[PDB]
């Protein structure tokens, strides 16, 4: 297998290819004057199985660039193309939340199904979206790498899921830290934050309103050191400043989405799925 | 048939639907906080044949937005979807100009072929790109509307094609103005600009280097009033200022690509192809 | 005086320089790889009084590009620089609408005051913002050019201001069309739309919610042909589609802000203010 | 003193305020529908001396946002405002490299001089640009934090400055690693890479052409483990992929400019300058 760097995951692709003990296939990427995307496989591709690693922070650009990379790889032989999209755009469009809406991830699933043979992503908004794929849909989990990152800096804490739906993440981290978990329902459904360190984990932190709320509250409940983590740190606008004011000790996310707090890497999570 | 407005051609769609004596189907379009595209068909769709009019100035956004609109229309019935993309992005990637390059328009042609039943565009960079489509590929011509726009403001001129490859456009306009045509090869292959009004037409004006050159020269040859026209006025950066300095009297383009000189509309050119 | 083209008003600058019977001073503009702005005065500047015409659709880019152009012009002699900013960004920040907010136009007024000797803009959100300038603050009005555009296509109509604060524009247009004016307060404070053509004018159409409302209502009141006009057609997202569905016959704006309906030019309005 | 977070340095501001044992002043930042910037100081400001930390990756946005934050802080009391701009945009425009060009950093220096009382930046392209400021112009150095980062992972290496002008950085790092330094002039002016680990440091890595070259060469000269570092990792386009192919073992930059390799923080470098 050869590893192809997408434009948006050049360092993750490198880390992955390093773990796989492979040389990174040089791939040229540029924008024409009008801004159109240009991809070209510089190195020679003997192997006929390629792995494309390109996250989708810039949703549309990533989608079109992937469509073009596939065309260039097929045209170079490669019988099997595996697409690694750490952050998969449009996954929040599970269903028709209103009449006339378009189920985005479904439409794109159809396209991915005709251009790549396998799709691997990290912590999708919803795993049921696999039903839309006529190809293998793999999803790894980074919560554990997050749990490990903070296990070092939290004195016997309690894991908390901002909302009941994030409970699974809380539990997972809970296991790796040997702590107790629970979720907010506003106050924790069971446990009490009084005088304890807290580790709040969720899959995404977008505007930061969900966490800001949990953080502010937990502090008012007498919690001590609090660290907020998430797989995809979208952190829009002043999200970070929002959490920092709320009192968090630190905010930490992975490199599935570039942010000022993408301290944890999913490189290994990806390698084990290949 | 119903006319669906893409986000990038809202006024052209209106003009077209007006000519077709149809009501414009209200279509909701917005961006989520993270910038993902959101489309929703607000009005009810009884008819089962829709026409999508969305040019691609923002190449990637237009492509993904089209992919989502189709998904929403199929999901609403509509057995036949005709996509009108006045300006078709990635059409300059005709072939592999180097080993390892991706034939962009080919890859996207494959996608258009699986999501729409027919594709109509105005003055593609190359018409041979139809070979890539497993569906009807129609291409109209706006040169005539351009010729008509200036016939009014040029005292017995001569039509000129910047390069030999733009000759066809020159001739076409030439016919509608009853003037003589020719092309630059640097000087006009035959005719002479001395003391005459000149109408230079080409399909695209990107950086403006091609025209700036023709204009500067023709002026040095004693040409009088010069008007530069093109179907797609990409006009990147200081392109316009470049031509104005060169001495053009006016620059005029159509509405297939929004610019400060999109004075001519292709609405009717489109209607006749439907 | 010499006319300097900003990057965002290249065609307006040309039209203005044409009316002033002057040659447009060639100005180079480009972006470095990292996207920083680069300006260079290509032609020689003997005259010591320059006029910069650069609207601010891309607010921040326009502000910094203006800051750099001034530096280049002073460095070339030019004792007096007049800045023409058809659309003046940040003008909606009149005052502190909340404790801790920044009065944007005030901060920028201070900057304009130290880099240009005179500022001319078309239809500011609020004219009181002149108090913030330690230099001459001129503001022209395009409503008349708008009134003239439609006088040709509306059978004895009535001018309407969407809100009481847009009354002034309604009246102005009212005068040039000899029709009666009035404003919505929801229904017209006096006149009745029943069986009449309507011309609704306002200074800005952003999301389109204000007009969409007026249009829908007036139609329900039995109005006939309706045309919506505005000086600055910001028309965000699906604004146009919104108005078209509401039933407007046409939407028309000026070239102070590039849109698909910038059919009217303020070139002359500007020339008379110089 | 209070620490104000700019939108582009929210995490660095937090780290700095943490080191300063101060609470981060909550600052609201958002974009209106048309994209204009909106800033509001949410918390109360008793102290009359503020420190603004906002790097300029998005050059123009950062400049205007700073102009607005100052206006809001003065309006809140604050007699002294210190601006920390880790990465200072437009610093490469030292002088007029051509007739008619604008000395960008000079024009902006004038503005910074009238809105802030002190300016602190990390590793400017040129320090002579201080001549343009009528206020205190401080510049810290991150090379040492970079040297420290790699001292841990390089077996007795040699520090190399890509070009003679980056020599100073090489020497600095050289001191902290006790290794020998030198520069490329193509080959190293003195030392030889044969069988040795190499640490190449420069202030900026933009397109990556400078380093890619050094790396490729040094490898051809038999160098072993090579690590490339820089203060500002602009890393445009495929820059990283370019270096990785060239053979670098790792690329590392600071958080003055967000990138996928901003592993080293300048928080402390900044704190010591306050
Ligand atoms: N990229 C996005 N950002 C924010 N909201 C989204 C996005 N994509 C879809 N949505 C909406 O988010 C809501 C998600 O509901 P849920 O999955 O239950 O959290 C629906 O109203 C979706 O239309
Ligand atoms: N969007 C674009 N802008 C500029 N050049 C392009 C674009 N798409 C492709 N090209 C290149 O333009 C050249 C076109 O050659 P031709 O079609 O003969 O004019 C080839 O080197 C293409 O790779
Ligand atoms: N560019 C903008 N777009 C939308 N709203 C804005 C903009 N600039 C300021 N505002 C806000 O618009 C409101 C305008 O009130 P008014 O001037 O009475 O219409 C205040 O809450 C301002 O903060
Ligand atoms: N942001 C930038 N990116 C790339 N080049 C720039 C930038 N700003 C200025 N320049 C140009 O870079 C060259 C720098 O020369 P030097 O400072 O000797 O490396 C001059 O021709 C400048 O006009
Ligand atoms: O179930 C979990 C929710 O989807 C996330 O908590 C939510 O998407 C995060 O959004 P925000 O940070 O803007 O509150
Ligand atoms: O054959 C015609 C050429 O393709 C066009 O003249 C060319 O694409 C226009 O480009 P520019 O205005 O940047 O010179
Ligand atoms: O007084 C007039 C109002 O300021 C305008 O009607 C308003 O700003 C237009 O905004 P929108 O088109 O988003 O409703
Ligand atoms: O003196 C040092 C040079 O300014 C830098 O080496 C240069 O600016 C880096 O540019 P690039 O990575 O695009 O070669």
């Amino acid at each position: 297998m050869i590893v192809v760097s997408g434009s948006q995951s050049q360092n993750l692709a490198f880390k992955v290819a390093k773990l796989l003990n492979t040389k990174l296939t040089r791939v040229e990427y540029k924008r024409f004057p009008d801004n159109e995307i240009y991809v070209r496989i510089v190195d020679e591709i003997n192997d006929d199985e390629a792995v494309i690693i390109n996250t989708q922070k810039n949703q549309n650009d990533a989608i079109v660039e992937t469509i073009l990379l596939c065309d260039a790889l097929r045209d170079e032989g490669v019988k099997k193309i595996t697409l690694v999209a750490p952050y998969l755009a449009y996954a929040r469009q599970d269903k028709k939340f209103n009449p006339g809406e378009a189920i985005s991830i479904r439409a794109l699933a159809k396209i991915y199904s005709n251009i790549v043979d396998k799709l691997i992503t990290i912590n999708p908004h919803e795993t049921h979206i696999k039903d839309f794929f006529t190809i293998p849909f793999i999803y790894g989990d980074a919560v554990p790498k997050l749990a490990e990152y903070v296990k070092d800096k939290l004195n016997d804490p309690i894991v908390l899921a901002p909302d009941k739906g994030a409970l699974e993440f809380a539990k997972t981290a809970s296991k790796i830290l040997n702590a107790e978990y629970d979720y907010l329902e506003i106050a924790p459904k069971t446990l009490d934050a009084k005088d304890r360190d807290v580790f709040i984990v969720d899959d995404i932190i977008s505007t930061g309103g969900t966490m800001a709320t949990a953080v502010k509250l937990l502090k008012e409940q007498g919690a001590k050191k609090i660290i907020a983590a998430c797989v995809h740190p979208v952190l829009i606008g002043d999200a970070l400043n929002k959490l920092y004011s709320a009192g968090v000790e630190e905010v930490v996310g992975t490199d599935t989405y570039l942010s000022e707090v993408s301290k944890v890497s999913v490189a290994e999570v990806i390698v084990d799925l290949l």
